[PDB]
């Protein structure tokens, strides 16, 4: 870690706020250094080529350390703060600002650091701490791993470094392109029907394993031969429809206890071409309210840039027959 | 007569992230004399990096 | 288990080195020492001790 990270952390301390090295058991030979810009999220490919070009500075001929951006774990927070009407001078809009700062001040200080961790109980005491009028808060978290490629998990897998619950793992939705014509003079003569779809996990087996299955289809546009046939279990979360779509299929699988997640859309004869996205986001409920980082993973609150991962509900109180 | 007891306990869980006491009501914590109203389950954690 | 638990101390997540006891090769020795009566003060039992130390 610090053996080489620190140096770098000297010649570049004006940008990078977090640097640590690690190996991949598997990508033998390769040493990577994750670095987080103090100034946001991803170092720029120019900022990255400069930093790599101090590798020559310190003479090493062997292929030498790949710099790269950190594997972020995000907390989708659903915050609720109840406050006293009397004791609150400015706008609700102000108050939010006042606390959404506190959250960040906790993250920067105690969390946004390698192998340091997020404790929901701590940041809530930060929230409480934001005004002299913030009587008490509560909070509900999710974990977000932002997936680089939707089509197949890495060679190795995707892991949260944390225990999730059953059926918990679920990506967002991405358009699948069937291939049929719609024949609609509204928009010409042909739209190419494309219905949303997601990738969810099902319940632990006898032995700790689930199945990573992929959202609703219309019989025809997925070819089934004995082997590859519709999944049947109802041990997962189906999604809102308006269409006659209820045929989910099975790729990869979740090892709940070892938290590893592998899937590969290929397991059903569907080329990347068929989906109009390239990136997705995987969510899942933690088991605990204390969540952890490990090799090159970093937990981070970047809220003016990932605002989708915080929501604040306030509850103004006076006196009082009622706060819900 | 058909009931062994005299006193019982009435549990509800609030919608309140804040519980209000009020008239003659009083929120108290007497663990010694009311230990039943507190269970602590600890959990120990492995150390992280010790190496540098 | 103590010694293995410095493996965490120095951070490595991969399954990391198994400590274990050495594969011993032993020499069954059948020793014979001939000594001079005159020049030996203490017991034979002593002498043995004296040499069984030297071996070690």
């Amino acid at each position: 870690a610090t053996d080489y990270d620190t140096f770098v952390s000297e010649r570049f301390g004006s940008i990078i706020q977090a640097v640590q090295t690690f190996t991949d058991s598997t990508k033998p030979g390769y040493a990577f250094i994750a670095a987080k810009p103090k100034s946001g999220l991803y170092l720029t490919t120019v900022q990255r080529e400069d930093i790599k070009n101090y590798l020559k500075d310190y003479n090493l001929a062997p292929i030498t350390p790949s710099i790269i951006s950190p594997n972020y774990l995000f907390i989708k927070t659903n915050l609720k703060v109840t406050y006293a009407l009397n004791k609150l001078q400015e706008s609700e809009q102000w108050l939010e600002g006042q606390i959404i700062d506190k959250i960040d001040r906790y993250y920067t200080e105690d969390v946004e650091i390698f192998n340091s961790s997020f404790a929901k109980s701590k940041m809530l005491t930060y929230v409480d701490d934001a005004d002299h009028s913030v009587i008490g808060s509560s909070a509900t978290i999710q974990m977000v791993r932002e997936v680089q490629n939707f089509y197949k998990t890495p060679e190795a897998g995707i892991k949260y470094n944390n225990q999730i619950k059953d059926r918990s793992m679920e990506s967002n939705t991405f358009s699948f392109n069937s291939g049929r014509k719609v024949v609609n003079p509204d928009t010409g003569l042909e739209e190419d029907v494309l219905y949303d779809v997601r990738i969810v996990s099902t319940d632990r087996d006898s032995k700790g394993i689930g199945k990573v299955i992929i959202g609703p289809f219309a019989s025809g546009d997925v070819t089934e031969n004995e082997n590859i046939q519709p999944y049947t279990g109802n041990d997962f979360n189906k999604l809102a429809n308006s269409d006659g779509r209820d045929k989910y299929y099975v790729i990869g699988e979740i090892n709940y206890p070892a938290d590893v997640i592998y899937w590969n859309i290929a397991k059903i004869n569907l080329t990347s071409e068929k989906f109009e996205v390239q990136t997705i986001e995987l969510y899942s409920d933690p088991t605990d309210d204390v969540i952890f980082t490990r090799d090159g993973s970093l937990i981070v609150f970047e809220n003016d840039l990932r605002p989708q991962y915080l929501t604040i509900d306030l509850e103004p109180i006076s006196q009082l027959e009622h706060h819900h």
